[PDB]
């Protein structure tokens, strides 16, 4: 039988017996060399790979095939070894058995790469999100990646250490899309920092977990609010009749309260009256990006 089969670990470590091939009576005949004359080494994807020709070996005597270089499924899913053997002085008198030998061998997957998160070399996500984004919006998506076959590099991905529980989630645990399910707000959360933690479905299963910082940018989206819903023969000129005071739940400058009224008279920065009402948040920027309430005063 010339042409056999055989399976073998990636892990398998060099020296190891893989096969044996004989002639008729190799033992009647102890004036026979084996050869190795080529290795045709390819993917699991049936792509070719050169230069494999190192990879085995065997006992010229014995004709007992063996690893001579680690190898690697990831690299090399499957061999093709042509082997011959010489009679020295006998049969094809001036000397080769041809059939050569095509010894298949198939490397058996061992589960020993752990997923790798897109982009190669990162430590951690950071990006920058805009609140009032709807439920269901992506707010951002991950990925990673698992060299081996079928079950030990298919990639699960689960959401950890989640800072608000139930604000965002993986809208499908076969893909690092992280969406939201809460309606995005800085005056709840100015960070959303998770971890997502991707892993193969390996017998003993292996994985990563990687931090995933979100920074949440305020908007001028809340009003300032006054504080009461109205505020009520002559006095001295300057002297002060009433403060009134509105807030703003947002923050950077999106805060600061330009307070104003139609007649008298005003101050800008206190809220305080003078003798001879509304407020205005994000001074300094344009009108359509401001948000105003209005107060009545006797
Ligand atoms: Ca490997
Ligand atoms: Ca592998
Ligand atoms: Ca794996
Ligand atoms: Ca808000
Ligand atoms: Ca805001
Ligand atoms: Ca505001």
């Amino acid at each position: 039988n010339p042409i056999q089969t055989v399976s073998v670990l990636e892990s398998a470590e060099p020296g190891t017996v893989i096969a044996n091939i004989t002639a008729i009576d190799h033992d009647l005949n102890p004036k026979l060399e084996y050869h190795i004359v080529g290795i045709v080494a390819k993917d699991d994807t049936d792509r070719l790979v050169p230069n494999q020709e190192d990879a085995f070996a065997v006992n010229i005597n014995t004709g007992s095939v063996m690893v001579k270089s680690p190898m690697n499924r990831e690299l090399v899913a499957t061999y093709e070894v042509t082997l011959s053997v010489i009679d020295n002085a006998s049969d094809l008198p001036e000397s080769v058995s041809v059939p050569n030998a095509k010894l298949t061998v198939n490397v058996l997957d061992v589960n020993d790469n752990t997923p790798q998160f897109k982009p190669f070399g990162i430590t951690y996500y950071m990006e920058r999100i805009l609140e009032g984004a709807t439920p269901g919006t992506t707010l951002i998506a991950v990925a990673a990646v698992d060299p081996d076959k079928g079950l030990n590099g298919l990639v699960t991905y689960t959401l950890l250490d989640l800072v608000p529980p139930g604000y965002v989630q993986l809208e499908d645990s076969s893909a690092g899309k992280v969406i939201a399910n809460r309606t995005v707000d800085y005056e709840e959360v100015h960070w959303l920092n998770f971890t997502v933690r991707a892993s193969d479905n390996g017998s003993p299963p292996r994985a990563a977990e990687i931090p995933v910082y979100l920074e949440i940018v305020d908007i001028n989206d809340n009003n300032p609010i006054f504080d009461q819903p109205s505020y009520q023969e002559d006095v001295p000129v300057g002297t002060i009749i009433l403060t009134v005071t509105a807030t703003d739940a947002d923050s950077g400058n999106f805060a600061l309260i330009e307070y104003s009224l139609g007649d008298g008279a005003i101050n800008p920065t206190t809220g305080d009256i003078y003798v001879l009402a509304l407020a205005k948040d994000n001074p300094g920027d344009v009108a359509s990006n401001r948000r105003e309430n209005s107060v009545q005063v006797v």
